[PDB]
């Protein structure tokens, strides 16, 4: 009779050919649709060829392996090769996917916003736009910096604009023979500007004793937007006011014993 | 007859179609629920689209592969591709998951608490809030620092506020011709403040002999909150008290032989 | 009778031999076609031998393993070995594939264009051509720099030409005894060139007080193409104009106490 | 009849439902027990929610996949996805597990004990407590340092307290015109303290000839607890004793030819 | 009867023994051929023993595992062990395979050719020969440098000989009291050599104002082969021509206030 | 009848219960034995609890999964989870296993022995004991250094005691106006000690011409144990012998043009 | 009857017991042979115990798992655990296997030979012996350096002895007021030694203009063995010959304006 085995193989062959035809058609329509949507978004044509071709050839390889195994053929070696190639392609993508994950994290927890002056990854500047792949900064000189979001979200970020109040300190070296109480009193009667907060009242201390000058440090609290104005005003009035009561700002002193 | 094989295939097809319908419905309800709960928490709408779409497309791919294999089709190639893509996505997530694990570890063993001054990963400041993903610090200038918890928990952390008592040392360079016993006696009769503990009694030693000055080192124990006050008081009274008994603080000496 | 088993094995052997013959033929035609297309593109003949031979031997190993398993032989060990070798080859390719992925990313999001002066990965220069594998720069001395696209797209990039307007600052050290208001007025009446924008009006401030000179800083906005011309014009007119009103640019001062 | 197939499917369905019920119950009791034991140990309630929920959802996903495959459904895609997620979670845990392994190694081989002054990973201090996850140090200033055990056990560790006897060396620069034999004799008749061991008898040598002074080096053996006392005693008596026989400690000499 | 099972096992045993014999013979002939071809190429005999033995033992292990599983034995543990060993060997080969891939990339895209002066990976020199594993350079002192191709193709490469025209700049410090217009006119009437191109006409600018001298910068375009000749000619004629019109090249100035 | 299926399931259940009982008993005896042998070796009791418990729970999980799959249950998800956890534990162990492999390599090829002065990984000292996990060194100050064997065997090691003969060089700066032939003759008639080998006869050369002194270099061969004695003897006799024939060792010269 | 199933299980049990016995015997003989060959080569007995025991226990675990699965037991969990342990052991071996692969590469392509002075990995010296695991160097001071072959073959290597001819350059700073043509003529009439090749005729150029002296550079070609002799001869004759025609080698000049 030999009829049951003939129909048992014929059903397998018919199902394999049906799968082949339907899958080929579906892959063709899908790649055509992807190419159309990529052309509509006005991307460069170099970046469309090996996207359409990539998708088509990958899906066609998968389908051909599947149907070849469906008729009668052993394809364990080809499945192993496909797995190796897929793992290679996956490992060759870790940087970009890490950037996208870091961008998602930056959008979820908000360490900084647009307009903030931040400093991270060895650069600094004002946040101009946050995307999911990178962040854009404008430098102090108004040059554009692009920072990827992966390393950005996996490192430390200093945000200069997050707090409403900041602490301008100061630093000035004075003579060694000056009397320090009078000097810090002079420095304290220099923060009477109507921009220095009184909330944590100002302070004037003697920090380290340097090699040529004694270092005094003023310490005041201002609003986050008055930082640099107050710093520059100090930079000028400091000398102009210390020199009045006989306190100089000295040069690099030296003691020389001359043997002739 | 050929009836048993027909019903044997019909049962498989009916089970596959039931699975397809029920799974499609369940995925739709789940993604709708996830979208609703994400909208209720007021997250940005850019971060809702590719969460809902991501979940839906991943679950739908899995279900379609399962049912296609359930009817008659060989899908080992597609399972290999799915595994490769999943491993790629998993490797593109290691940084964030390491941050979450480090946050769990920081909450379990407590190296620092809110209010502590710590120093780690090249930054320093007062701990303002500990989350599971990052830690927030306020700098000495009151700028906000965000440190990820993975590298934080996998590195060394110095905690300045953990111990109740600290050791203020000091350092002052004096003349080479000064008598060192009298100088360290003077330095010892300068820590009579009612803030220097007597428990490990104060000490005054001659550390290294420098190139222009002999370095003396005071060493006292204070409470952890009086550290900087005592340091600054020393910074002032040191010169003011050494100079009284004829001990100066010298400049960068030099010996010059002039040949004319 | 023993006839069913004989034909059941004969069908397997016939299918295996058919697969072997057809696959061998297909591999031969494919490698011939690849060799022809590689010769037509004028690549070096060293780079054609171990491409054709590589493709042929890999596909032939896969086919031979498949047919050997198709007749009667257990080939799980050889499939494991093939998988190990494929994973090795995939891991030995991560750098180049990362470069191609970074090139795709640079073409998709455009951080820089041809003609822009950029700085990244420790080098700087004018973008001359962007490919998918590397980027080509011309240095300030007109030497050619080749930067791979992977590390380029995974790091920070500073673009000097992206913004239409830039901020030329300045820096000049002046005497300590000079009056700073008059000095910054002089510096302000030096940016009257018809190239300094008035939009964010120019500024002149006292930055840090140095060890030998007080540092003044002018700060003006220009168009992105007038940056260096304005900087050099300042470099000349600065001294020529400060010296007129009795403000010098000092040398490294020193105070020396001579003991004889 | 069709009875055998009906009971063959009914047994499978009954076993699957039994497995589902029993596994659900067991998972519920296990997560309740884990939550109870976590509450009894007084851990923060943020760290209990996503431990109980984590355990429950993971075990429930595994059980549901198992029973769904047990009735009739193909779940190879879901097993692949579960494996990918498990590998991701495992790779996101390598730092903490490395810390626990390093802690086990530090407890097994004992490089240091509590009370020892050690130096490793860029920090130094007295070992205060050794745990399996990290080691705690007290600095010389009495601030607390936390070092993870993985990098600690995988790097070099210097133990200052392991040996019963140490070698205090010394270093002093003397005049160029001094006679070196008399100078090292003077240095040798300065280690007559009853704290310098005679076992490897003391030594005094001429190390490098510097640019302004000739460097002499004493070298003595003391007990590990007398190191710093002997070093400071040398720091004082060195100058006080060299200067007696006409050997000075010179400043930075210079020879200047004046052209007028 | 028990005849069918006896022949069913006898066929398996006969096929396994046939496979064993044929595979052993094939492995022997293959390793003999490989040894012969390795001896004909005159490689060291240390490098032939553990190539022949390696190939033979690996193939024999694979074949023995296959036939042992073919008769009746379960060998899943041995296949797992073979896979682990193969993955170990593959990971212990990543550096060399990366070098070969980088060599292929260097041959495909040509960043440099034989004869070019390049600089990469911390070294510099003239390309002498490009192989697929490494690149050979001759240093400026004529010593041979060998650079592996992997890190070479994955980093930046500066090619000094790719462009037909280069820009010799210059740099010279002049007195502070000199008039800068006359000085840059003098520098401009020094590039009248018939080797300085007029295409981008020469330029002379005032770069930064230094601490002891004002820095002038000439800037000319030459052919890529006249770079160093023009640079050295400038190095001589610069002083010889500036000094003629009363412009000196100053030493490290200093201002010293003497207190006696 | 339904008897064959009942006994076919009863045999499976009986075998599963037998396996469960025997495996549970074997695991109990094995963990008891391991605990006993760990107690006999006097290890800390913290390190015994989570060794016994670890072994027991791992083996019990494996056995329970095996028997649950043996009766009727699908456990592919649990096998995937077990594999993920095992891979995690394996990756969390790479440092210690690398240390043990490096220790095996150090014992196999012997780069150094006990008593040798070596320098590696940023430290230096005398080898005191070599174990399979780490190496112990005594520093020049007699403090104990512990170096892990993995990084030690994977880096460069300098062995100061391996060769029987060493080359003491020297270095001394002399006046610029001295005659160099006479100076190197003086240096050569200073290595007449009966400790300087004549085998590669001594040499005296003029190395670089420094900024203040001309550098002479003696070069002699000694036995490996006389290195430092000869170096110190040179350090003394060098000045004492050069100064006799009118050759000085100069200070940092300077030429100063005074404008008043 | 129930006879067929009884014999079907009895054959499986007999084959499993045969496999167990034969495999146990083979493992015993193999480990005995390995121990004997390890004792004959005179390796330390610490390195024989955990080689014999390692081999025996690994092979015995594999065989026991195989036979336990061969009778009736499900061992997928144990195979997963064995695979995890094997992958762990393989990852804990990457450094040594990379060293062996680098050694094979160094023997295949020969970058250096015995006797060559090379410089790589931060060290330098004469190649004394090349093995497959490491390379041995003798330093300039005759101390022994051991460099692993992996990092050696994966980095740059500078070979000082590969080329037959080298270029000794020179460098000497002369007065600013000297005439440079006469000075380079003097330097050119100093390379008349019968060791300076005339093939690329000698050259004398003015390199950079320094801060205190003008730098002249001689440039000659010698044989690779005369490099240092010619360099030292230049180091002497340079001053002795320049000073004859009134060209000095100056000290660090300075210009000082004295305000009193």
């Amino acid at each position: 009779s030999w009829l049951p085995i003939v129909l048992e193989y014929s059903g397998k062959v018919a199902l394999a050919l049906l799968t082949l035809a339907i899958g080929w058609w579906l892959i063709n329509t899908l790649t055509g649709r992807v190419g159309g949507l990529l052309a509509r978004r006005s991307v460069d044509r170099t970046l469309q060829g090996f996207v359409g071709s990539l998708v088509s050839i990958v899906l066609k390889i998968l389908l051909v392996v599947s149907v070849a195994s469906m008729i009668g053929i052993q394809t364990t070696s080809f499945v192993a090769a496909i797995g190796a190639a897929g793992l290679a392609i996956g490992l060759a993508l870790q940087g970009s996917l890490a950037n996208f994950a870091g961008g998602v994290l930056i959008l979820l927890f908000r360490p900084f916003k647009v307009g903030d002056w931040i400093e991270a990854q060895g650069v600094a500047g004002t946040v101009d736009s946050i995307l999911i792949f990178h962040t854009v900064l404008r430098s102090g000189d108004n040059k554009r910096i692009i920072v990827p979001n992966g390393a950005l979200s996996n490192g430390t970020v200093t945000n200069y604009s997050a707090e409403p109040v900041r602490r301008v300190i100061f630093d000035v070296g004075i003579d060694y023979d000056a009397d320090l109480k009078n000097a810090q009193n002079i420095l304290l009667a220099m923060a009477d500007d109507p921009r220095v907060l009184k909330d944590p009242a100002p302070v004037a201390v003697v920090s380290n004793l340097g090699e040529s000058a004694i270092t005094l440090s003023l310490r005041v609290w201002v609003k986050n937007a008055d930082y640099w104005d107050v710093m520059f005003m100090f930079n000028e009035k400091a000398r102009d006011a210390l020199g009045k009561e006989g306190i100089g700002i000295p040069f690099p002193q030296r003691v020389v014993k001359v043997v002739q």
